[PDB]
């Protein structure tokens, strides 16, 4: 409603632990350092739920994080802020949780919001650089779930680590950063980066699991192709597409077979230049008529660098496959030290539609209602 807000300000927040202590980070006063990776997820009471890493000492991406949670019911003016998961504080300076992926959904009648950090104690290192075991000894996928609209989570006892065990050829595994999704059928669909096995050619691959209670996981038989590995995955007609990073143009492929398969989505391939290295992006539908449109935000990054500047809303006619540029609602050149993440979220609650993004702004997260923009998304079918 409010149509722009600092969600979390850099070495402006405090949080306290599981005992009630305060977190000394290194921003001043002691306070959180940064903030990066930001997902949301917005409910059908009109809840809007931003998660995010808390780097309390530095952006880095190897070092002291947790994940935290805020909350909002008044349209993103006022936000409730806390810590939704904790890592496990073996070691100061490289305990965390990180990179958040989020679903909001129905399971079962239960209205339900999910969120899946990747977890880590000592592994000094950039999570890619582990392929001796399967899995990573270090590593950990943890699932926290709230049931009562954003207002608590808790640790929700998974099968996701069996399953990566018994595949065998995966080192590690993280959700693709932003949002999943709830499919037609009910399933829940996260999608997914692993890093395989040092004897697997391909060291990254892009694929997804699936629930029906968001208990029990399953990983699909077959794997989609790396490249950043970071990705979303929408449901259009009986395929699952995926929009994945990529240093320059970002890919975007389909299944027709639940995972076994994958070929290029001719309509999203290439479509959005990210420029060097690339970014994370979000990719959603938005419903128009009996139709379907793409709506995407990622960074136009026109120093061709690290900064990323530029993180703007695209519409993808899913039919045509022409692109549009909608809104450019960050046009400011980020901080090289971690920027250009984003995630969009849409809902329609009874007949209430909204559209809103959360992005990285210079060490904070900022959130901005692009609801304005709906009519002309919608139109590109
Ligand atoms: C688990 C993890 O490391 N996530 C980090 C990833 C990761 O290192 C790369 O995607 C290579 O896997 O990098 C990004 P970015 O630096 O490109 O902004 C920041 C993430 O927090
Ligand atoms: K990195």
């Amino acid at each position: 409603t409010v149509e722009k807000s600092v969600v979390f300000k850099a070495e402006g927040e405090h949080f306290t632990d599981q005992k009630g202590n305060t977190i000394v980070g290194s921003g001043s006063g002691g306070t959180t350092k940064y903030f990066r990776i930001p997902a949301m997820c917005t409910t059908s009471k009109g809840t809007i739920v931003v998660f995010a890493d808390a780097r309390h000492n530095t952006a880095s991406d190897q070092s002291f994080i947790d994940t935290a949670a805020a909350r909002s019911t008044d349209g993103g003016k006022t936000w409730n802020k806390k810590i939704a998961i904790y890592n496990d504080r073996v070691n100061s300076k490289l305990s965390r949780v990180m990179d958040p992926t989020c679903i909001v959904a129905n399971i079962q009648g239960r209205e339900t919001i999910l969120v899946m950090v990747g977890k880590w104690n000592n592994n000094d290192k950039t999570w890619g650089a582990y392929r001796d075991k399967a899995p990573d000894t270090d590593w950990d996928l943890v699932l926290y779930k709230s049931t009562d609209d954003g207002v608590t989570f808790s640790k929700v006892e998974t099968n996701i680590h069996d399953i990566v065990t018994k595949n065998g050829t995966i080192s590690a595994m993280l959700g693709g950063v932003g949002s999943g999704l709830q499919l037609n059928d009910g399933k829940l669909v996260f999608p997914v980066q692993m890093v395989r096995t040092k004897n697997i050619t391909t060291v990254l691959n892009t694929s997804f699991i699936y629930s029906t209670d968001g208990i029990t996981w399953s990983l699909p038989s077959g794997y989609c192709e790396g490249f950043g590995s970071e990705n979303n995955i929408i449901e259009f007609n009986a395929s699952l597409v995926n929009n994945i990073r990529n240093s320059g143009l970002r890919r975007s492929f389909e299944t027709k077979d639940f995972g076994k398969t994958w070929t290029e989505f001719p309509p999203m391939d290439k479509k959005v230049d990210n420029r060097n290295h690339g970014v994370q992006g979000s990719t959603i539908t938005i419903p128009s008529g009996n139709k379907l449109v793409a709506a995407h935000s990622s960074a136009q990054n026109k120093n061709n660098d690290y900064t990323r500047s530029d993180i703007s809303l695209y519409a993808h006619n899913l039919y045509s496959g022409e692109v549009k540029l909608i809104d450019d609602f960050y046009p400011k050149v980020g901080n090289a030290s971690g920027a250009g993440y984003s995630c969009l979220s849409y809902r329609k609650n009874v007949d209430k539609e909204t559209l809103y993004v959360v992005y990285e702004a210079n060490g904070s997260i900022e959130f901005q209602d692009l609801s304005r923009h709906l009519p002309v998304i919608k139109s590109y079918n």
